[PDB]
């Protein structure tokens, strides 16, 4: 699908990256309410990396499923040498190029994109899920497997029950939630990406959860796809 040409990727020093984040950060809108049964499709995005001939590479997979049946309707991927981090703390910038490339290959138009990564739950509310939203022009959701501790703030462990959650609050603001997707197993960390409220992010995520993994269906499939493709390229180097 078509994507918005938000900005270029010519940033050099950390100052450049901060300026881009601060600009987009003021364009974040978490007011949209979106019911799970009102959408036609949901997409999952993930990225995998590996060492190769001395240079770092990455493969981004986007898995699109039918919202109602949860069946896979489209799969695309992008692959290329990832840019070596000349700065630190801006992973999203070195991932976006591959993400945009993959999204451009999409024949479908996903109504929402769930990312294997953070969104609003980020030091500057500018995690990959949120950042990618501007380019995609679509609502996005952040699904993180690990907790990013901000301002020295720790989260409250959610109940053992499925769907249980706790709000991660920093400076009196809700950054996201610690969510128990699969009972008793490690919870995931949910945050709005952009163009959607926490309630909807939560409802859509839970509607995509089955007792097989703690990651919503779309994201679990993308993750598995990025791993199989990476293994393919590695053994065929």
């Amino acid at each position: 699908m078509k994507v918005f040409d938000v900005h270029k990727f010519d940033m050099k020093k950390e100052q450049d990256f901060l300026q881009v984040q601060f600009n987009l950060k003021n364009r974040i809108n978490l007011s949209p309410t979106i019911h799970p049964d009102s959408i036609n499709t949901t997409a999952g995005v993930d990225l995998a990396y590996w060492e190769q001939d001395g240079e770092p590479y990455g493969v981004c997979c986007i898995i699109v499923i039918d919202a109602d049946t949860k069946e896979v309707i489209e799969k695309v991927h992008s692959m290329g040498r990832i840019s070596v981090p000349y700065v630190s703390g801006f992973l999203a910038f070195r991932e976006l190029p591959l993400i945009i490339e993959a999204a451009k290959k999409l024949e479908t138009e996903p109504d929402v994109f769930l990312f294997d990564g953070n969104g609003y739950l980020h030091y500057n509310h500018m995690g990959v899920a949120t950042h990618a939203a501007f380019f995609l022009g679509k609502p996005t959701i952040g699904i993180a497997k690990t907790y990013l501790k901000i301002k020295g703030c720790d989260f409250v462990t959610p109940e053992i029950e499925v769907g249980a959650y706790t709000d991660i609050i920093i400076d009196g603001e809700v950054y996201g939630r610690a969510l128990r997707t699969r009972r008793d197993v490690k919870p995931i960390f949910l945050s709005c990406g952009n163009y959607i409220d926490l309630d909807s992010s939560y409802q859509i995520t839970m509607s995509l959860i089955n007792q097989e993994s703690r990651l919503p269906i779309p994201v679990r499939l993308a993750d598995l796809e990025t791993h199989v493709l990476r293994t393919f390229y590695q053994k065929n180097h």
